[PDB]
């Protein structure tokens, strides 16, 4: 349903955010 | 419903946040 | 209910966070 | 219930995160 | 339940995230 | 169900995010 759909959206965005933050963390080493 | 509306609202900001962090990740390379 | 109330709070905070990250992204371009 | 309790904690933490990100934005100006 | 269990994990993670961002904010002052 | 699955994904992502932010905080000290 709508809630599930949004949660999948939220889950996809958090995966992207995690990836970007991993990238940032790697850059600041360095 | 309200939860659903809030969840759509929640999903949009996280897209903005994801984009900004992509930009930030790009600047820092 | 409490859950809805909390979700509206959560939504508001995420808007503040998104805004701050836009600012941060801008500063780091220079 | 437990879900409601957790969401309140989540809201509280997001307020803290928001405050910190404002401080971070100020520093980078 | 499974949902409640996940929310506690999420709540725990957000506390850690808040803590880390506070440390980051402090470091960026000087 | 799907909601629980998404929340597990969300919980997993926030753990990653928390971890990356610790790395970033450590780096800014340093
Ligand atoms: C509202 C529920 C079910 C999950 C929301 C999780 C969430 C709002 C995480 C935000 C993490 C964040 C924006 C970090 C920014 O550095």
């Amino acid at each position: 349903g709508e809630i599930a759909k949004s949660l999948k959206e939220i889950a996809k965005s958090l995966k992207e955010i995690a990836w970007s933050l991993k990238e940032i963390a790697k850059s600041l080493k360095g």
